[PDB]
Parts: C-alpha cells; structure tokens; sequence
C-alpha cells in the first residue's frame, strides 16, 4: 500500500519554509511490528498547532522534544485503528492523539490516545475544540485565571482554537472580553461569530497601549497570553490590581524580527499580578469533565468553533507554513482521508 508522508528534511534555523519538508511516497503492508504494544492507524485529520513551530529547531530535552530529521512530522490527529497490540484498542476504533504526517502510522504506545465515542460531531473537532486546544483553553481559563463574573479579560491570538474557546468561556461566565488578531476578517469573526465584546487588529495599531485603553479604560483583570513580545509589554501597564496573566504560549518569540525581552515586569509589583505558566499535559485528568461541559454546549450552539480546512497531505506543508506566518483563519486542519 502507498504511504505518502511529510518528511522533515532539515533541522530549521531561520523562519520555517515549505522546502524544509519533503513530500514522499513510502510503502506499507499494514502490519503491526511483531511484539508491538501500539496501534497501526489510518490517519484521517491532522492539526497544525502553533506549538509545532518550536519543534522545527534541534534541541536536547530543554523545551516542553524537537522533530527527527528524515522522519515524518508528528502532531495531533484523528485516526482509525487498523491493528492493535494493546487489547484495550480494537480494529475500527476512532482515536485522537499524537500521530505521523502520513497516510498510515504506527503509534508505538497507546497511553496518550483517546477513543472517540461521540461521533455526532465532526471528527475534525477532536483536533481543536474537543482536542488538545480545547482542553488547553479549559485548563488555562478555569484552573489558572481564577475568573469571576464582571472581570475584564484580554486574549491574544484570540482567533486561534485556544483563544476562541477562552473568549467564549469568559463570555459565558459574564466577563467583558476583548481579543487581538492580525486582520479585519479575524477581528470581525471574534465579534460576530464568537461573541467577544470587542477586538482589534494589532498589525494596524500604532500604539498598543492606546488600543488597550480604548477597550479597557479601567484595565485588565485577566490576560490569556498566547503570543508574548510587544503585546505582553503593552498589557503589563494595563493590568488591574491582583490581575492574572495565564502564560499559555509565547509564539512571537520564535520570530527573529519580534522584539526580544519583556521590559515591563515592574508592573507585576505595582499591580500585584500573578503571571503563571502552565502545560495542558498536567490537566488531562479533567478531560472527561471538560467533555461533559463542552459537548452539550456545542450541540446546543452555546459554544461554536472555526476551523481552516486544507484538503490532502500534499497541502499540509503550505498550511503549516501559513499558520506560522499568521495567514490562516481559525484552527488549521488537514483532511488526509475522510474514512
């Protein structure tokens, strides 16, 4: 059987490019290696997730590991089990978890796979609102931000799958919610589709302080931080006393053209702010509680979701670079196969 793959050809130094990846056609006989405790899966959907930017660069165990040069890109996806060496997984099971950028993957361990039971929702949702990004938004907002009705909330990269959901959880709690994004289309989505109280295009603002003051004349209780860089420095002087910064991502910091260093940390003292990082990995004990909350809200239309749908593994490199460059609109999915 042909097995198309997206190979990382070269460890990345500059801003990633399409040619750092190589489309190739391997072969497979769709047989799990002897003694495998893992699964052999047909990949259906693949996520482009901002965090993947950081895995393009060669390091030792010093971030939250790098990709392997000469091997497929790996990331979260949705797949169908063909063969299993783990008796808890069966042929025909739909799963989500870390898989290869290929038509067929051996996933050597199953400990970090979820069996999808609710299929009355698009399967692609388990790469976004019902997968790692949705869980990240739930953990960061409820477990880190200590939110209260009436608090003011600012979300950077607000049109991404994390930010989309943070903002909606904040609106449902009765917070005042503003987002930043990089185009008018994304600003309009945030206001119209996701019910944010306000939003602005940071690429068009000559002074981020003045922009934040337009929307938060008495400051920000909660900053859900996905970007870092100049937005973090602009936010810090606008925090309220006992404000909180949930540090989810600092994506701008992989851009060599982004200002390096945060200069406004004195506001942590002045405004007695808690600035706290977290990893979703530490919160998957909450995943079943999270599904209990989010699945009925999706079916009822109380929560909504925007994905950027890319057709076929051949379009995956361009989609992934587009995400890195901010050229996508909402959560980037790749349709490898519909079934």
């Amino acid at each position: 059987i042909s097995n198309k793959q997206v190979i990382l050809k070269d460890y990345v130094t500059g801003f990633p490019k399409e040619s750092d990846m190589q489309l190739t056609t391997a072969t497979t006989k769709l047989k799990l290696p002897e003694g495998s405790k893992g699964v052999l899966v047909k990949n259906l959907y693949l996520s482009c997730d901002p965090y993947m930017r950081s895995r393009m660069t060669k390091r030792e165990p010093g971030a939250s590991d790098s990709f392997d040069a000469g091997s497929p890109i790996v990331g979260y996806g949705v797949a169908k089990v063909l063969e299993s060496g783990d008796p808890k997984f069966k042929k025909g099971d739909l799963i989500w978890g870390m898989t290869g950028w290929e038509e067929y993957s051996v996933i050597t361990s199953t400990e970090s796979l979820f069996k999808i039971q609710h299929i009355d929702v698009p399967l692609s949702y388990y790469t976004g609102i019902l997968g790692m990004p949705g869980m990240t938004a739930y953990a960061g907002f409820y477990e880190i931000c200590n939110p209260k009705k009436g608090e003011t909330v600012f979300v950077s990269a607000a049109s991404g799958a994390v930010g989309q959901l943070v903002g909606q959880f904040a609106k449902l709690l009765g917070c005042y919610v503003v987002g930043s994004a990089g185009s008018k289309e994304k600003v309009d989505l945030l206001k119209n589709k996701f019910g944010f109280d306000k939003a602005f295009n940071y690429k068009e603002e000559p002074d981020l302080d003045a922009a934040l003051k337009r929307y938060f004349p008495e400051g920000i209780d909660i900053y859900f931080e996905n970007v870092g860089g100049k937005m973090l420095d602009a936010v810090l002087p606008n925090m309220r006393v006992h404000g909180r910064i949930a540090v989810c991502g600092l994506i701008s910091q992989y851009n060599i053209d982004e200002p390096e260093g945060c200069r406004n940390l004195m506001y942590l003292i002045i405004k007695q702010v808690r600035m706290q990082g977290f990893l979703v990995f530490s919160y998957y004990h909450l995943y079943e509680k999270f599904l209990e909350m989010v699945l009925p809200a999706i079916k009822e239309g109380k929560l909504t979701y925007v994905e950027d749908v890319v057709e076929g593994l051949e379009s995956a490199p361009a989609a992934l670079i587009g995400l890195y460059a901010g050229r996508n609109v909402g959560k980037q999915v790749v349709v490898v196969s519909r079934e």
